[PDB]
């Protein structure tokens, strides 16, 4: 393009970083302020402005405003201050922004697909400008993290997620497509006000919803290829869990809550087996809550035990689960699903109804809380957990902070610094009365899903297996240095996630090429250089055409 | 255009007012939320949101945000609530927004012309997309109303001014071009910070500034025609006053502060001569401050007296002026300019140094304050003014409110409701202890410059005369009904300015065709229908192409 | 535009005349052959290629091919060799090309409007890209000069005509719009073959045809303005003659056959009155054939006599007409139209049935043949014409050459060089046996309609009067030098028509401003400079944007 469109397009826009020659010979002279800046000056200006701001919503509005103007500047700002701005971009700020401000974006981002557009989804998909997209993030709006049902307003969530894809992994922004599929909303507040921009109907729970999802996946893979990575995001637990099982084999789909969270938990455990002398195989594990997330975590733990020489049937005997009714045992009154069968064992002597006595009798070395029904972990639970184990491992993986079973202060005060605590929700460092300030391990999916997504995209993988996340967990555990392990950190520092994500991608890429899951040939000689070439870089590219004089 | 560009262009964007057929056959299906709205729903949504907001800056950011997305919706919102949103758009909110937020706009508006771009201004002008523009507003940034020197940040002022052109007069938005000519800045705050987007030099006061203005006017009239209306806005008093004299004859230029303010003051006086039985000719007038603004007001008053039968030399004897040094009289110690000569008369007996004794001895029937050095009108001045005259006329035309000579409460309390008070600055209604709440006449240029601009544009006028504003003042006085005159209102209500402006245009148009100042031929048979057809209307236009089946 | 579109657009295409810098910085590097040429080299190449060609059809195909590739080069080639290439472009070559080759053009030229598109003509007109067009040429296809009914294939005729507008007058190519209105065809050859691209119906002679013409004119003047010049070209004689009368007052329409031919004939007579001592007023004129063309010529001759002091009723007594039945006299058996009444006089003594005895008895000084029924002028007619008059004036204005009444050889051999012969059809020089080679005056409309069209366009004239063509005829007679008059030439040389046309425009422009028929104000001080600035010039314009370095 030339002239004004070149400024309007966020991909090609440089702002006042257009050099004088580019302005003069591209038609931008007089349309821009006289100052000529670099990308550093532009980044410093926005960093100072963000530092002046005091609330996450103001920062979110500011950064999402600069995203629509200059994308390279936006990602430069993100990568410059990724640790601080990542909560502003993805969680929990974007959900709250969708709740309060509604629709913030001034430009068409992604595709809105209705239940009224059934039978014609391919026509909608054909409207997207970019011909090659590699990653698709789909939102229903039903279950926003901590905000509930937001209807069609939950479109900012995929945008915030794809921002993390580009900022951490390096996936090209134009290869990403955010999609919102709206079938109504259940909350009455949006159904009542006349200015809600979605359908004025309750959420469609009939077969039309399933058919719409089928048609959408078929259309998107028809236009963009069978290896397109499709991620179902903020669907209902029922919908997301069953959709992953349905589309797992036919399409390239992976779920962060089931699989990314399992990878993060396994990485935390593999780091704990380095902090503590005893390995992962020896120590018994107890799960609070039995569900698809708990089953995924336990399956991945069993895989990790198996690759270390333990028999699969023997490895499963170590993992214990605590359902809502009680300990998951043979002969239990409540029904046990087929998937929960491997981890259901012969009943112990006590057969305890309460989780506390289950901890007391089973003597679990590791405790993992995924139930997310509240503060299920109690001070009695934690002191008991300390009683059996010299260095107990406590995981509170359910988020938001309200749903988390344990708090960092509770874990580090009930146990006088002996425990290893890892939680999905962010917690401040705990300062004991004696001293020895402890920062609790905070493991979120952003460690896993960017690098895994990049590795899957680069290798043209069509089916993502469970062991891909095992390799991702091992890779993530690998970047921890011995000094950090001495400090007791379970996860790599979040300030340098990019170098983490790329490294993870490398390892995953190698695995994908080792087991014939990668369809991009010829095989790279070395995977590190291969992935490092492909990552998108936010540096501006000169638009000056080559000018010379003929000999 | 088709597809995504159709949404990105503010001129052609409809938002969710795109009908389903337009979305389907224009490529917008899936790029817009499923809801289909009308222009009324969109206007109500923004009106409610603006009503929720509590500060002028928030409202300004919101409305200028919707301007960049949908221009027809923006002007519909303005015309719906013109009285409330006009201070938000033009004064004093836009200057304060430029002061605090800097550059708000996310899209290229107008042209930035540097002193470093001398010799190549035509190349800059050629970069503007629209081939036909009728009105150009030029800002220097030197003298923002109440904020001082803002440098290149004073670009929002022409945008806010052109918004009033389109909202009140009905001039097409694409016919307007805002231009900022930046030659440096004098304030050290902008010269010190590294993120100022202008030139890092003090304001260029040399001959290069004059040559740049000459070159800019030549280039703009070369590209867009000699009848292009060019308005110098927020220049320094010296620069603006001398530029109007220099370019008045060669180009189509008019100045609101010199000529629009004079028209508003004369309209107020012509309305007072209806409120008070005695006419304009009889009553003596005293001016506080002698300058180009005061000279313009006095010249226009003399013209009004002359058209009513009074001799010009005899009419000039009635207007008196009070310079900074003292009463403007023969033999005065201080120099008297050539332009101030007609209103300089033989000295009275007292020859008073102070303004108070000048009022006491001259017995002025009307007092007009344009000096703007502060609260020059004192309680003693106002009680004296009441002493001579049963119904004194007091004008405090200098703005901002700080620079205004008098306050509405002072005028209406020192004079027990007898005075007629008109001021440029807005004042709340005055409630006396006895009762009889008085609203002070508030006459701003927005009465005059939209209608006069529309009339000049429609008739292809090349030279705007002084008597055009005399006709505008008479027209503005005409819309006042007898009920409003009984209420004591000097100006028409501001809530229905559009019907005022069009009416003014009509009258001005007639005058332009009466005196061979209009170059658009053939002459319209009736001017009212002629102007009413031409005004831009904010109603959306269907983009459905005509579809039929051949016989 | 930039890159490949810049080459594809004929308006902006330069071919290999793009300089190396333009190619490099406009994206054309590698898309063009390495050679860099000028406007002269390109013109010389095409001139040599045309000189190699031997038939008019090959030349027509070649030049109309270069028109679609480079318009500036095409018009440079035309203006370089206008006399030779004008018959190739307009007449009689383009009609024969439409007859044989059908549709030659590879690009959309003009608009095709059907009788099946009635009720929606404005939708068709809105499809034309150019927003400002000044001249519109409309063809029906019914009466092609010498080829008969060609149906929709007669679309090349307006294109060839507008080529003459641009080449001779200098009207901008993008201001011209060729329109073909097809209502069927009468010839069975086109109705029979399955590949005819028009309607498969006989020509619509019902009221729908008239309504379609009305709707088309209304739509075209609605989109492009009331002063748009619309020219009905190659309509049937009935249709064209009645349409000129119907739309003459309401729209800006003029007809070459009625009015241009009359202007050319009057110019020839005014040149003859310089070649022969006696003036136009003295000499009696006899017309062969009485019709709208003959009535137009006679009316214009009467106007010329009147402006020279002769009374209108007395001037009309000199012009005589010979209808099909016989001499046009009082009491004639055949009906006489209202328009033919002024030139119908009291019967002479003979009242001759044959044209020959009419010449013998009336003793006409001038004879004009417009009937076009064949070789109506006979050797007996010409020898009789020589018998009465020492230097007879013979005009054979009907074309093609087959329809012409007289031949140059017949006129110059039956009269031993004494006669002055002017004909519409082209004739070679006549070489008598004694010697004194005589070239016959060849007066075609191309003398008149380009200059008159340019003058009408420049002055924004809304109604073209009859006396405009009187001024055009006088102007055309004026360029003849005394040397050419001594040579006996009735018309200026055709090799320098451009300097003729511009001159004609000048004079016409002056007349339009003298009689308040011109609506473009302010009035130019001198009309010559005014028109000379406005003429389109075929010189290439550099596309290099201005590049400089800031001080
Ligand atoms: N100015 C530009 O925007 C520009 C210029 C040149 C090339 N490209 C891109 O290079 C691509 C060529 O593909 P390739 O030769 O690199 O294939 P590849 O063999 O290197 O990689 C295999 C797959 O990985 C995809 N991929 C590679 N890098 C990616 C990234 N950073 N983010 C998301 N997906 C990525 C590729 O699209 C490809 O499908 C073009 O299709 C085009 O998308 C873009
Ligand atoms: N996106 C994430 O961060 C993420 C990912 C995975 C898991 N989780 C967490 O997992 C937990 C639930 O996920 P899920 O997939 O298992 O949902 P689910 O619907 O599949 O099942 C939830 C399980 O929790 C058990 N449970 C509920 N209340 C209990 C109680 N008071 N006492 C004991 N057990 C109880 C139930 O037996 C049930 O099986 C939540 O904390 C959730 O936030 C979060
Ligand atoms: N979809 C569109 O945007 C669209 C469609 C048709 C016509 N137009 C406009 O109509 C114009 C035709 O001019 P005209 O026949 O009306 O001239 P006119 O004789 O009616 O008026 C004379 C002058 O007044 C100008 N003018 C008229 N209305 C104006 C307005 N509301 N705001 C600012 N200037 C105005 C005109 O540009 C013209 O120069 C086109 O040049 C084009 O600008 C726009
Ligand atoms: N844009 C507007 O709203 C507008 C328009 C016209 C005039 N004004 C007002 O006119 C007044 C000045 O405008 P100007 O064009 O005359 O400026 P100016 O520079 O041309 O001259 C100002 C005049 O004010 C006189 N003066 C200054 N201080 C005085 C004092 N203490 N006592 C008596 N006289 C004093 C001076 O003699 C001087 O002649 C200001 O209130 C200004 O705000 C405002
Ligand atoms: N690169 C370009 O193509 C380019 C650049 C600048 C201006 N222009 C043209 O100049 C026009 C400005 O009009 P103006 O100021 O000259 O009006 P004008 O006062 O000079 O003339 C009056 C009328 O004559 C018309 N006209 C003038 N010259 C003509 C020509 N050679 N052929 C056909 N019609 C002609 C004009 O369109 C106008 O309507 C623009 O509308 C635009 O059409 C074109
Ligand atoms: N485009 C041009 O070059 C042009 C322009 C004007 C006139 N003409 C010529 O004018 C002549 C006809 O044009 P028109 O407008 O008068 O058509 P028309 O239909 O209006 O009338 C033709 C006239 O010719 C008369 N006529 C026909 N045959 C005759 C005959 N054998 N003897 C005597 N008179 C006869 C008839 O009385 C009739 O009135 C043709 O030569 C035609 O080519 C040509
Ligand atoms: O990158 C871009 O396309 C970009 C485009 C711009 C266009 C015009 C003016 C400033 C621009 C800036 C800098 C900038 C800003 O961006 C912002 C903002 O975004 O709020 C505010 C500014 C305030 C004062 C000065 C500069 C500011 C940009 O960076
Ligand atoms: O006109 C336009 O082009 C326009 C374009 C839109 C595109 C997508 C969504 C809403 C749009 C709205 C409505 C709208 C808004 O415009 C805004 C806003 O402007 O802040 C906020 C909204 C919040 C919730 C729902 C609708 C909102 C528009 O009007
Ligand atoms: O003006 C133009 O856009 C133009 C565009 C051209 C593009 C490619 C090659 C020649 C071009 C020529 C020159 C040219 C020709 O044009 C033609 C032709 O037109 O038949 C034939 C050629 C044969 C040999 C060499 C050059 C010839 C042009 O002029």
């Amino acid at each position: 393009e030339k002239g004004k469109p070149l400024m309007l397009n966020p991909r090609t826009n440089k702002g006042m970083a257009f050099t004088l020659q580019e302005r003069q010979m591209l038609g931008l002279q007089g349309l821009l302020p006289p100052k000529i800046e670099t990308q550093d000056i532009q980044a410093l200006r926005f960093h100072r402005n963000l530092k002046k701001m005091t609330s996450p919503l103001e920062k979110y509005i500011y950064i999402m405003g600069i995203q629509e103007r200059n994308e390279k500047l936006f990602y430069r700002i993100l990568q410059d201050d990724i640790e601080s701005l990542m909560p502003i971009v993805y969680t929990p700020t974007v959900g709250l922004a969708c709740s309060q401000y509604g629709h913030i974006f001034r430009r068409p981002k992604g595709l809105f697909i209705s239940i009224s557009d059934r039978g014609h989804v391919r026509s909608i998909v054909d409207n997207w400008p970019e011909n090659h997209v590699k990653a698709v993030v789909v939102t229903d709006g039903e279950r926003i993290l901590g905000l509930g049902d937001l209807g069609v307003y939950g479109m900012g969530i995929p945008v915030g997620k794809l921002c993390l894809y580009t900022a951490c992994a390096g996936i090209r922004p134009d290869r990403c497509l955010p999609v919102c599929i709206d079938v109504g909303t259940d909350n009455i507040a949006l159904l009542k006000d006349p200015f809600y921009m979605g359908l004025y109907q309750k959420r469609d729970r009939t077969q039309q919803y399933d058919d719409l999802i089928d048609e959408f996946m078929k259309a998107i893979t028809d236009r963009y290829g069978r290896n397109t990575l499709i991620q179902f995001e903020d669907f209902g637990n029922h919908n997301a869990f069953r959709f992953l099982r349905k589309y797992r084999e036919k399409y390239c789909t992976f779920n962060d809550d089931i699989q990314g969270t399992a990878a993060v938990a396994l990485a935390g455990l593999l780091a704990a087996q380095k902090v503590i002398s005893k390995p992962i195989s020896e120590h018994k594990i107890l799960f609070l809550g039995a569900g698809e997330a708990a089953l995924g975590i336990a399956n991945l733990i069993v895989m990790s035990m198996v690759e270390n020489g333990l028999s699969e049937q023997e490895a499963q005997k170590k993992i214990w689960m605590f359902d809502k009714y009680g300990l998951l045992v043979k002969g239990r009154k409540a029904k046990i699903d087929s998937y929960q069968e491997p981890f259901t064992h012969s009943a112990p002597e006590s057969i305890p109804d309460t989780f506390e006595d289950a901890v007391n009798i089973l003597k679990p070395s590791t405790i993992i809380g995924v139930a997310g029904a509240g503060r299920l972990f109690t001070p009695d639970v934690i002191r008991a957990m300390a009683s059996i184990n010299e260095r107990p491992v406590i995981f509170a993986l359910s988020n938001p902070t309200a749903q988390a079973e344990c708090t960092a202060e509770e874990a580090y005060t009930l146990t006088e610094g002996r425990c290893l605590f890892a939680s999905g929700s962010p917690f401040g460092p705990v300062k004991l009365t004696d001293g020895r300030v402890f920062t609790p391990g905070q493991g979120n999916n952003v460690y896993i899903f960017p690098g895994v997504a990049l590795a899957v995209i680069l290798c043209n993988t069509r089916h993502i297996s469970d062991s891909v996340f095992l390799e991702a967990a091992k890779a993530l555990t690998s970047q921890l240095t011995d000094e950090e392990l001495a400090q007791g950190r379970l996860y790599p520092p979040l300030a340098n996630i990019q170098e983490v994500s790329i490294n993870i991608a490398i390892k995953v890429t190698e695995y994908l090429y080792a087991n014939k899951m990668a369809f991009r040939y010829p095989e790279p000689e070395d995977k590190a250089k291969y992935v490092k070439e492909r990552t998108w870089r936010s540096e501006y590219d000169s638009l000056l055409p080559d000018v010379y004089e003929w000999p």
